[PDB]
């Protein structure tokens, strides 16, 4: 199929493990800060991968970093729905960090880790593929709605070559459904309300200063 | 062209004065009684409009109300939005309401109008028609992601009908553009983000008491 499609592909990212203390007892100090910890660690793999997508690199070093400050949570929550799918009621932060509902009462999260179950069960009833899980990752850092580009046509055309992407693999890959791209695009919304909303959580959190932040999180925290 | 598209033009509805009370002395206070008075009346509007898209009076008066819940901030949003395209760093409430920088700061409102500002000088960049935007209101009423559906078949089969509208109209009328309509659909991820801050500063609004507000507006702030 789609070039761009396999490109992205072959570029992914290997999961990496969350690792909680073995040593330090359950609490909702612990799950958030070993949460946050994962997700520290997984914006400096973010980081790297997206020097893969075609045209990014080309960007300012300003363009770059504004669209992965404005992106980092859609990218990061769109990871867990993806791992979730094969599951049920479950997300899958980590092969070795999985939370039920039980879990996410524990540490504060119930309310969005219910919207993040949200977007799993309307990716599950669309049998999402690999393939658009990682075109969708691409698009969601392309359109992250920055106020801060300097380069607004090539932000544009890094939107149009990765749309284009996607638009190809369904006609060629899905030809009973000729709405499938749009289908998929329309699930960006809840993506998007879902990440605005973990936003203001995780910051929250920061400003109560009981969950210790390593730096890279916390400069996309600020920066967001 | 295409006949969703025409029909929800001939069922788009007349403008509304938002009528401040010439009697009352400017202040926060009276820009947000203003505003809220006037979705208030907007709201009813567009419960009547929503009977004009094909398929939606057919679904339970449950299902209509659950999307009318989740989508009336981002349609009301659209409209001003639409009504400000002419327009430069001025927002059209309605045509005796137009706020600029200085009236968004009196009203506290300085964030969210230049976020609706962001959503405003994207599509004038993109030279939104009337066309696109009487679809997008409507793929926003049934893209709007309610927790409460009950016949999810038949809000998927709504979103259909007006997805392949917006999809026939952009390959009739833009034949050299064959992503606008993509492009389209990718606008709603931002419209969804200010949505979701208007609802919540809206509803602090309503929680600090300062601010009279009629019973539809509240109904559909508490149950959003
Ligand atoms: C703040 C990011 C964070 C910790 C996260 C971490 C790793 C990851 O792969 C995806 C997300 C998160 C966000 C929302 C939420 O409900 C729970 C956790
Ligand atoms: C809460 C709805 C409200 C009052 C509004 C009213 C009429 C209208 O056509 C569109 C929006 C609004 C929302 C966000 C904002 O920054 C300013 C005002």
């Amino acid at each position: 199929y789609n070039k761009i499609v396999s490109h992205l592909l072959v570029a992914e990212p290997e999961k990496i493990y969350a690792m909680p203390d073995p040593t330090v007892p359950d609490s909702d100090i612990k799950a958030l800060t070993t949460l946050c910890d994962l997700a520290d660690r997984e914006l400096v793999v973010i980081i790297g991968w997206a020097k893969h997508i075609p045209g990014f690199s080309t960007l300012s070093l300003a363009d770059q970093m504004s669209l992965l400050q404005s992106a980092w949570m859609e990218i990061l929550i769109l990871g867990v729905v993806y791992r979730s799918l094969s599951f049920e009621d479950e997300l899958v932060y980590a092969d070795d960090y999985i939370m039920d509902e039980d879990q996410s009462k524990l540490a504060g999260l119930l309310d969005l880790n219910n919207a993040i179950l949200q977007l799993v069960k309307k990716y599950k009833s669309m049998k999402l593929e690999k393939e658009e899980f990682v075109t969708l990752k691409a698009i969601a850092l392309a359109n992250s709605d920055s106020m801060h580009i300097e380069d607004v046509e090539a932000v544009q055309k890094l939107q149009d070559v990765l749309h284009e992407a996607l638009q190809d693999y369904e006609a060629g890959q899905h030809m009973e459904d000729p709405r499938r791209a749009g289908k998929m695009l329309m699930t960006l919304p809840l993506l998007r309300q879902t990440s605005t909303k973990a936003v203001q959580h995780f910051y929250n959190i920061k400003l109560e200063g009981k969950v210790p932040m390593h730096k890279l999180f916390l400069e996309m925290l600020e920066a967001k």
